[PDB]
């Protein structure tokens, strides 16, 4: 009903593949979260392959325009490629010639086109390491335009404020672009009615209320 | 004739898009080379998808049997990914549930599930490095059973050794495994005839003789 058929998709391959868990969990701040989440586990040539998909059509949809998609090292190297071929191969003529481009964490340099006058989507897993690619971008004269990760956690980034921003939120507004996810919390909530009864799906409602930030 | 629809295919995008130039060429060992490549010129999500179903088709037509592909940091690591999505898209069941993998260069964990017990193909752009990766597999109990590149240049390892091994069959022999490559430079040669006329045609021909190795 609000959730399009590539989110259903991607959510009952997450749940299958076991990137997507229900139970109790501890986070890194010790407050305690009714799922877990693990891009990492879409790791067959199936599940990345419908997990390019998902990315793709999330983009498509959202009618950015960009030249270049970009992927921080180092999980955001393998997403920034598959994706950036879905593109071509179900984008039509817009994204035949899209490049793509990431970095070596070298202890800098840029793997693929030069960056001037191009406008970049920055694709990652999750957003929680994102000012250093926007360092890296700006530095390469590269014009970031946007980022994309798969699940927004939709989580306000100060415990005792409330009416704080989402990490999402938080950068969309210091660089001014959005920041797209082919799903929320509050999407998984909605797909998971009629699958459980109002027991586990009121934990979650409830853990966002506690913990969510408002649109 | 001898060439196949997918090699005649990625040798044409090649040649398009400038990842493969003729001319006259230094080589780090001060060798004069009739011709240049760099796989990095397939940078497009269009590009990217027709190499990725070049590499794919080697490997389906190989027969080689394995259960994990694997992209030695950096340049593998884009590789491996939208390859192991190629083989699942069109190798058929059997390629459905295939793992990638790859190294963080760190100053070396995988990222990946546990190779222990499983059959692992090598990918990456060139071979000239090689000895790191069977390291970091071996370490983890993974069993290399493969390697493949783009581009088979069959040059000898050593100048003054006519007669000795080129670094792909010093890989195969060493560890005993097939290093795969969906063209090799009698492939270029042969593609070339009926679009050069006896002039560089030759050239490249009797830089084969000089510095190329024996079947
Ligand atoms: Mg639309
Ligand atoms: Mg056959």
């Amino acid at each position: 009903i609000m959730l399009e058929d590539y989110q259903k998709n991607f959510l009952e391959l997450a749940i299958e593949c076991q990137a997507l868990r229900f139970g109790s969990f501890k986070l890194k701040s010790g407050r305690e979260s009714p799922y877990f989440f693990n891009l990492g586990l879409f790791n067959t040539g199936k599940l990345l392959s419908n997990l390019a998909t998902a990315y793709a059509i999330a983009i498509i949809q959202s009618d950015l325009k960009f030249d270049v998609i970009f992927g921080p090292a180092y999980k955001g190297i393998p997403l920034a490629a598959i994706v950036c071929v879905k593109l071509a191969e179900i984008g039509g003529s817009k994204f035949q010639n899209i490049q793509y481009a990431f970095n070596r964490k070298e202890a800098g340099i840029i793997v693929g086109s030069a960056l001037e006058n191009k406008r970049i989507l920055i694709i990652d897993d999750v957003m929680t390491a994102i000012n250093e690619a926007f360092e890296i971008i700006s530095n390469a004269k590269g014009q970031v335009v946007g980022s994309i990760i798969a699940l927004d956690r939709q989580e306000v980034v100060s415990t005792d404020d409330k009416e704080g921003l989402s990490a999402t939120q938080t950068v969309s507004k210091k660089y001014g672009i959005p920041v797209l996810s082919i799903v929320s919390l509050i999407h998984i909530i909605t797909y998971l009615e009629g699958r459980i009864t109002a027991e586990e799906k009121s934990k979650i409602e409830q853990y966002l209320q506690t913990y969510g930030a408002s649109a």
